[PDB]
């Protein structure tokens, strides 16, 4: 002891070098620092009350990190007060732990005892189980036990035996509580609480960590609830794996499934832009690549490859796992083995045979400020899932620029409902009307009906990523009565433009006739439209009734023809231009610009605009648009160039089912792209785009003349 | 040559060393690297087109900055394609210029020929010339007079005898054309172009640069347009000053008016937090310590002083002068000689004699991420002033927290109307309502009329800086008919709490019964109020008619009364508090919640949320708050702490014109803040507040009660 998450050999090589690498010792002293102050209020174990983010929450999560961090310092330097004061708290916790019934603000669906809910439960035992594999050393044997039955073994009981629904559950829930009763079984050498994490209450294999390690992830390793659930499992399979490896070598857990851990943690990275995790589903804006569950799965994937590429997404973190494989990481940034990552455009099939839709990352350029196009081309993801299928996200200069807006939810705030999902993340934050994608009749897709939408996933039907363009194209088929629609988004690059453009093609059709609105929801400031706003008559009315549309204000209507239309916005140092036009037999086109903020009492929402084209009474219509990246704005230096759009227009043609869509440059060029929605790469089409006639082979074609 | 901005000697310095200093290097480098690809587009001189933004105005801007850095990359590097490249443009602009008339979409007040107007024709001068100075001795004797002859002295007389009404003004505007004008004279060594810079184009010394020295700054070294006029007069000052030193020493041009210069630079970094200038008056809220003018006048007055505390903020700017002054930054960074700033609470009186009201700037805490309160005491400031007296601003955890909009206005965007100030910039930006201070029956101070406002400043009654509070107070007399207003602003070291927490405290009397509108422009999103608002039967109404009011949207109302209220807001890891109670005899007291963006059919405007506290109908009120920074919220760790205010409640009593304000602590504890607004520190007062009785010294005391 420690043979967990550390070993004695790490802390003997932890002890002898952690000084000489100043990133690891900083980080080090910091926890050292905030730990010996911590330490000075005491040793404090309320009784439980408070739910999420209340006090006796905050208070036992500091606890938990107290634990692991005070027995990690009693290794590394020897000094006895960390010994004492971990031994000190676990003492009290044994004390208090056997009188505890269900929290007094339990969780409805999974109650905890310390906790108003079992996860933060599994938490704690996750960290605190390090904390004391740690100071076994200094622990007299009725210590030990004392500590092992008061609250080790009871908690292990209640999150295992006690609560089946949780530690059978194929769910991340379940990850979370097999890998704390499991590296339980580890420290305390009880087979039997190994055996249950690793297989099941039961021991067939049924449920438990190896069913997860299958279900959870695609071959790839991409988790379908998103990259904000993907990151949290992350820890809890790569802890317990730890656990295993460095107890259970023979059981080659880093090996199994095709080194499915391994995946999930490029994954993990490769589901990040600047920092920050696609704030696709249920998700948090400001969660991002320092979250500690990705800190310790790229050291213990460091460690096991030796991929120098993953340093550097080790110094975009800036903060290192305080571990032997943390030290390694340390060392090898210090020896200057730093190589850059390599982004790639990937197609991540959803669901455990990736086979139920996709999500599309597209990536183009140098450096970690490129340009990232996601389309979310998903299955549902259960009740985390939000109701946009089809929907997209633009990235560029490490912005954000085409956004999603994830949770309603403030994390860990008391007083938001304590830190819980509020209201409107149901009547916002899921619905289709907060999302880029199609809305029809302000319907939301599949109704806003979660069992529903689990039934379906969108169909892919071309995914390419080459030197010229990249494009991905989807179907869904199911989400509304009597329509289907597709959508096309191409990266294209250009060479006489600065920055590759996006164009996107989104086609319905609708039995009967509809209201089709497609949102942008865009980041920065309007610099100016082509279009003419109506007067507003200096009120703003809630946009729509229901679906989310009652969240919305109204600020403008402008409307628009057959020509295309152009807005441009300005963020940081960049411009980006819109151009849009849509194909439709209906005369009735309008742009709303929208502000959320309506049925918001509680000032939960967050100011935010919106771009939304609106047909109504259409049986067909074409979304057309071009999302052109351009130009310079240095406030500090005051300096510009470029700040004009360098598309003239954007027109659009339709003939046999197949798309025609011309980009006209302001130099003369223009671009020319097509689709056929045809897979066979030597079948030959013809369009004619009004005088000139398109020829092409294949899916798709894109051309600058 | 050179001899200007830089020396023969410090090229010696800078060629002997400059590799041997990785930030110094890094930059040059960085410069050279954007100079070799500018370079290989050609030499191109368009003809003047283009306004604010514009092409031809942004090509010409490139074009003066291309001519100095070469010039100054010639003399380091030694390779002559820097030289040709700088010789070549001149000598394009040579061509040109002399054939050239008014700007065709010239500026109506000012106009320029190579630029929309004359002011940007000064800089693109400033900079070049450097750029010639540099390149001079490699050049033939027919070259010098073909670009001397055709562009410098044209241009030189075009800034000065052929525009007086620029030249001799006594204005930022008049100190880029002299700044212009008289390193011009020193480089071609014309002492008629430096004679009429330094004292006017009669000579007589009534306009000029050393009447510009007395009067654009007050004794103290504040610009009274605001920070943002401040650093870019600096430039210009600091420029002409160093061409003057490294041309004629004998004028002692550091040492005029009891250093000045050197002033005027402390001041413009006391006028700034965390990177970024107060955006009080006309502002862009972009612009920071980087800008270039306080880069070079920071390394200038480094070179002067030895003031190695000047040396954090050199780190903090990331951003290093490529001269000879620049070098000794980047030696005695690397030599590890760098002190923390000195951060202190002053007293900025406003004018040329500082005698015309006052900005206060109230620092706590350690770093450069500290507390800081702005008090805007001060007089109009002419065109670029804000309709605001008494406003405040206030900083904490490097970010502004309680705000100030600036102007409306895109720098250097033309389509947003030639990078000029907006329709919105007048009907929004200046109006008190887009201010944290008193508005009076929604009109704002002066009813809006800037030759009303120039002839009046507040009053400041007391100013006081300490361990245990800060203060300032002001009284405004004459921004309303029949009203008079005064406003007390404390920042109070309370031991038991994480922050300094801000007592405000402001009285208005009015002749007639008036509303009182009292708003506060806050950063971060809303977590919860302690009111209860209204429905807003979805749908948001304009807020008012006229003065401002008509660009805000009515979110919600809320009724308030005796007892204080609460805002809890989050601001990325920290809380903000504002705990608020109105004494009046009005019936009816409210909070109104409004959002910006009404009358903004061309999208000028930012989202922005304020909290109005607004009272009905009144001839007095006493409008008290406190705003307490306190908690943590880390979502990268995914922890809080200390979420919740520790301030139970705010109570307010006025007695014989005396003011106690009462802050209840939820460990029990409270803080007493007392105002007697009677200057003389041995008077003693007394407030019967509850049942408690309290007595002071003093035009103010606080005590913290255990
Ligand atoms: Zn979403
Ligand atoms: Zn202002």
């Amino acid at each position: 002891h420690p043979n967990l998450i550390v070993t004695e050999q790490d802390v003997a090589n932890i002890a002898a070098s952690w000084e000489s690498y100043d990133a690891y010792a900083e980080q080090l002293n910091a926890d050292k620092t905030n730990l010996d102050a911590f330490m000075a209020e005491g040793v404090v174990v309320p009784m439980p009350k408070d739910a999420g983010g209340g006090y006796t929450h905050e208070q036992h999560k500091r606890n938990y990190k107290a634990i692991r961090n005070a027995g990690f310092l009693y290794q590394v330097t020897g000094d006895e007060k960390y010994l004492t004061f971990a031994k000190d708290l676990l003492l009290a916790y044994a004390k208090m732990y056997p009188s505890l019934g269900e929290h007094p603000n339990r969780k409805e669906q999974s109650p905890g005892r310390l906790f108003w809910q079992s996860l933060n439960e599994a938490v704690w035992l996750v960290y605190s189980i390090q904390g004391y594999d740690a100071i076994i050393d200094g622990l007299a044997a009725e210590e030990k036990q004392e500590i092992e039955s008061g609250v080790f073994l009871p908690m292990a009981k209640f999150l295992s035996v006690e609560s089946p629904e949780t530690f059978n559950k194929i769910h991340n829930h379940g990850t979370w509580a097999v890998a704390a009763v499991g590296m339980t079984g580890y420290v305390l050498g009880n087979d039997e609480l190994v055996e249950i994490s690793l297989m099941g209450l039961d021991k067939t294999g049924k449920a438990g960590f190896m069913k997860q390690l299958d279900k959870l992830f695609s071959p790839d390793g991409y988790y379908t609830e998103g990259p904000y659930a993907q990151r949290y499992a992350l820890m809890p399979f790569i802890w317990f794996a730890k656990a295993i490896e460095t107890n259970e070598p023979e059981r080659k857990i880093f090996e199994y499934r095709n080194n499915i851990l391994l995946k999930a943690v490029y994954t993990t990275i490769d589901l990040s832009y600047a920092g920050y995790f696609f704030p696709i589903n249920d998700a948090l804006k400001d969660k991002g690549i320092d979250t500690v569950e990705l800190v310790h799965a790229l050291a213990i994937v460091y460690s096991i490859t030796g991929d120098n590429t993953l340093l550097d997404i080790a110094q975009e973190q800036g903060r290192i796992s305080l571990t032997g494989d943390g030290l390694k990481v340390a060392k090898a940034v210090g020896e200057g083995l730093t190589q850059p990552y390599n982004y790639r455009s990937i197609l991540l099939g959803d669901g455990a045979d990736g086979d139920q839709g996709a999500l599309s990352i597209h990536r183009l350029g140098e450096g970690h400020n490129h340009m990232a196009l996601v389309a979310k081309n998903t299955s549902q993801g259960m009740g985390h899932g939000h109701f946009d299928k089809l929907n997209w996200l633009l990235y560029d200069n490490g912005n954000e620029i085409v956004t999603d807006y994830g949770a309603a939810r403030y994390l860990n705030v008391e007083a938001k409902y304590g830190g819980h999902y509020l209201a409107e993340n149901n009547t916002w934050a899921k619905q289709t009307i907060a999302h880029n994608t199609l809305v029809v009749n302000e319907q939301s897709h599949f109704y806003g009906d979660v069992t529903t939408a689990d039934l379906h996933h969108p169909e892919v039907l071309s995914f390419y990523s080459g030197e010229d363009y990249q494009l991905s194209s989807a179907k869904e088929a199911n989400a509304y009565d009597g329509v289907e629609f597709v959508r096309s988004m191409l990266l294209v690059n250009v060479p006489s433009l600065e920055h590759p453009i996006v164009v996107d093609v989104l086609n319905v059709s609708a039995d009967k006739a509809s209201t089709f609105d497609l949102p942008l929801y865009f980041n920065g400031q309007i610099i100016d439209f082509s279009f003419k706003v109506k007067d507003n008559k200096n009120v703003m009315k809630m946009l729509g009734k229901r679906n989310g549309y009652q969240h919305l204000w109204l600020r403008n209507t402008a409307p628009v023809g057959d020509a295309s239309e152009r807005a441009t916005w300005i963020l940081d140092d960049r411009f980006y231009s819109y151009a849009f036009v849509t194909s439709t037999p209906s005369k009735k086109q309008n742009v709303l610009i929208a502000e959320l903020g309506a049925n918001d009492p509680n000032y939960n929402l967050r100011q935010q605009q919106v771009l939304i084209r609106r047909v109504e009474k259409a049986k067909q219509a074409s979304f057309v648009s071009v999302l052109e990246p351009h130009g310079k704005y240095d406030g500090s230096l005051e300096t510009t160039s470029g700040a004009y759009s360098n598309v003239k227009s954007v027109k659009h043609v339709s003939e046999n089912g197949k798309d025609v869509v011309v980009v006209d440059l302001k130099d003369g060029s223009n671009v020319v792209v097509a689709l056929s929605y045809n897979a066979n790469s030597e079948q030959v089409h013809k369009v004619n785009a009004g005088e000139e006639a398109i020829e092409w082979k294949g899916f798709s074609s894109v051309v600058v003349r």
